[PDB]
């Protein structure tokens, strides 16, 4: 109904979005956010794709968000040799796009408040369920028909649910860390091709850069905390970059590279899985609180946004019965949120075994070959996760099946070539 | 050295054992047990080489071994009534049945045998730090207390580990498997053991499994494993009987025809939880052992055994490195995590395998096969159960050797098979 009351823990990306969806069902939605309001007072800028945009569209916020973001119509792949090689993102209609964490969070919090039946309570944190006010130890919690945990990867709500029975949970800090470095404008234009995801794929080290609107790119650098150990000196940084990423040094400030590198230390990436996502129609997790995935497919925000949407579809489908919706969310969504978590991890692993200048290209071009050969039966993985709402686990199934039929189908051509050689050679 | 204070959280199997080991190198050791003294106020488990070696280290092997029943073989109850006994590898090598309780009581008492040790019953813990907050006999008496070492031996649901979990770079995972477990008892018949008293008795259905271990009165205690699902489908005495008739037909005579009823409805199926984490320490002030560090699913009889080996390996390190906890805590994590993850894995593998590929028969084949090849090549092939039960081959190496073996067999006999045919 309308006059049930729901509290959203977290005024983040997902928290805000959810509060919009819920406000839009005429719920009374109170959003509690630890930090002070970011419009007055982790990733700097992220990749927004079909799934997230479809969630944004259900609240009539897609157009606003899309207008502040720069399109990425292709990958641009920076070889060690200096060779820049550019592969488009699937079809001509499909592109991912680069937006800013904060512009996104800000517009969303504003959208939250635009619903008169919704408040957002900045400077409120949470200890048990016990929300704090402005002054700490002002424990003035207050009850609700739904508590929605959108408190992110280090989730308080999840922490309570983890103590409950038959709750599987896991948390892995991976070997690599990330740190942000910014490419500026060169004479007031973009120093690189600005409608491209820029990748510098080495194996143990990888860099990406995503265009902003002030004509800059922000780059994240990934490498094992091991190598972060090995560059304590400005000379080392320089030497490293000269070795592994030659064309960055000119692109980035040669000297600002050193201010920005040592500005604060490499960030850890956590992976948390859990099951199930809910508790007896009084409590549910969503986004990074439910799944926190290593940032290796551009899908963490997209998936958490999609949680919000999938929920909202179940609230339509089951006329707002939380006792139905909460177990159904967990049944329907956990497979997918786990599968994207796996995809993300697979990718990260793959990217340290073998992706160099060269492999990236072969892998994608081969993918493009086979789609062009046999559409629809082969759709590349990237297309499936980035440009559709095919369920993630299904996309994994299809992606395995496809790889099975490419391997089996290659074998017979290899062997028919192998008999064809000998028969034409003898006679 | 003598000046150092240590607290052991939990006065369980591992906690009490560790407290001995520590007391025995002159620490000031205080054990804090949330329960009341079980000596005044898994019922029974499978002791083996690893545990016995740790027990030996502290002068308590003999005391414990006196009160247990040797199980010199497996005894396999097939659905038809057939009962095949496969021996444990060697006449010297047997596993033995003991009580959780008697074991826990003798260790508590041995802890108290040392003048520099105290155990503090009815004391629970709230919060700790690298200053801890233990509860008194009266709830809400939160007195602080300090120490040079805090050893988390507080079990599968470990308070101390909950604190480590919050710290950075700390990997942790919990998984409750589908099956729970229930204890049942085969009494004595006419004052004697109702079955061969020196076997581990196994009834391997797939979705349902059951084992039985002798006690010293002339009974066996059984554990029944099945999916919590099936447990839900047996609410009445009739259903339990009707089930037992289907899956474990020889039991209804063996077990009290209605002792079964008393015991099955005595209290609900208990869940089995796998927990894994890394690392096992926090920078020389704090260390996890036994189930706090590794709760494994109970399908290799190794849980207590590994936890006891933890205590032994810590002692070995404290010897090697002259009691430097700055060195031993990281070295413990470094040396022991691979092994303690390995046995966790072995345990779970075993448990999945026992839901698909062991009916009555595969158990015999697999074991007999394995026995054949040991006899053929006593050094290059040692069977799995022998390596875990009867040696201190490190768990991870045992899994290596084991995989290697499986490969040389698969390759070598696929060579005989495919080439000569
Ligand atoms: C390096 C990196 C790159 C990434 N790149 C991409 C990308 O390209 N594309 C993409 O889709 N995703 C990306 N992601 C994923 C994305 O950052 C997250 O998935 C997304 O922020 C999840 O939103 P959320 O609201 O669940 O968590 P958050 O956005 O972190 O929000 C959590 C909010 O809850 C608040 N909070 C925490 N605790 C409490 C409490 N006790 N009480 C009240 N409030 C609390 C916090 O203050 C915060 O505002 C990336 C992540 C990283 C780390
Ligand atoms: C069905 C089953 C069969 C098993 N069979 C075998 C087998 O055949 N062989 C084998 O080797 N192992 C077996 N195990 C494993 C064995 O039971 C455990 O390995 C062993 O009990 C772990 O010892 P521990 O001292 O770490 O944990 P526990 O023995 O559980 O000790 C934890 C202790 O700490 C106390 N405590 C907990 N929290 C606090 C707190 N906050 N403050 C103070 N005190 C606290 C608890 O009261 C308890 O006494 C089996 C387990 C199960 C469930
Ligand atoms: C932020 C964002 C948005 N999309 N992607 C992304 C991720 C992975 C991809 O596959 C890599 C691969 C191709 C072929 C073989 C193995 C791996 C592709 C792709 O297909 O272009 C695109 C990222 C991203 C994030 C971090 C790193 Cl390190 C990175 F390279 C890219
Ligand atoms: C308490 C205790 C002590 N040892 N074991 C044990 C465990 C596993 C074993 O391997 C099984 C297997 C044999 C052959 C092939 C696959 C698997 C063997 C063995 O080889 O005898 C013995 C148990 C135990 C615990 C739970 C169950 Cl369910 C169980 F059956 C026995
Ligand atoms: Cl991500
Ligand atoms: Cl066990």
């Amino acid at each position: 109904t309308e006059g049930k009351r729901v509290v959203v823990i977290g005024g983040g990306l997902v928290g805000a979005l959810n509060a919009c969806f819920l406000a839009k069902r005429n719920f009374q939605v109170d959003v509690y956010e630890a930090r002070e309001d970011i419009r007055v007072a982790r990733s700097i800028n992220l990749a927004l794709s079909y799934r997230g945009r479809q969630a944004l569209k259900a609240v009539g916020l897609e157009d606003q968000i899309v207008s502040k973001g720069v399109p990425m119509k292709a990958r641009m792949i920076h070889s060690l040799s200096g060779k820049k090689s550019a592969i488009p993102y699937g079809n001509k209609s499909q592109y991912i796009l680069s937006i800013s964490r904060e512009k996104l969070n800000k517009d969303l919090l504003t959208a939250v408040e635009s619903y008169p039946n919704a408040k957002v309570h900045f400077g409120h944190k949470l200890s048990k369920c016990l929300t704090m006010l402005g002054p700490n130890k002002v424990p003035r919690d207050i009850t609700c028909d739904l508590i929605v945990g959108c408190d992110g990867a280090y989730s308080t709500v999840r922490a309570h649910l983890m103590k409950k029975p038959r709750f599987d949970y896991s948390q892995q800090y991976i070997p690599h860390g990330y740190m942000e470095l910014t490419i500026p404008p060169k004479n007031g234009e973009y120093a690189m091709e600005p409608n491209c995801l820029h990748i510098w794929p080495r194996n143990a080290f990888m860099m990406i850069a995503l265009p902003n609107m002030d004509k800059s790119f922000t780059c994240t650098l990934f490498m094992s905390f091991e190598e972060f150990e090995k560059l304590p000196t400005h000379s080392d940084v320089l030497d490293f970059f000269q070795k592994n990423f030659p064309d960055a040094i000119p692109l980035m400030g040669e000297q600002a590279l050193m201010r920005d590198f040592f500005l604060l230390p490499a960030q850890p990436m956590i992976s948390v899985k859990c099951s199930p996502f809910h508790l007896k129609s009084r409590c549910v997790l969503m986004g990074d609180a439910a799944h926190a995935i290593v940032p290796f497919f551009g899908q963490g925000m997209n998936a958490g946004f999609e949680d919000c949407l999938v929920f909202d579809e179940l609230m339509d489908k089951f006329n707002n019965d939380l006792s139905v919706c909460l177990p159904e969310f967990s049944r329907f969504r956990i497979p997918d949120d786990h599968a994207i978590s796996d995809l993300s991890m697979y990718n990260y692993i793959e990217m340290r075994a073998h992706v160099n200048s060269r492999w990236f290209l072969f892998q994608r071009l081969l993918d493009k070959f086979l789609h062009a050969l046999m559409p629809s039966t082969f759709i590349p993985l990237y297309t499936m996760v980035a440009f559709t709402r095919i369920r993630y686990h299904e996309a994994v199934l299809r992606w395995h099946w496809q790889k099975k039929v490419i391997n089996r189908g290659l074998f017979v051509l290899g062997s028919l070539v192998a008999i064809g050689s000998a028969y034409i050679l003898v006679h």
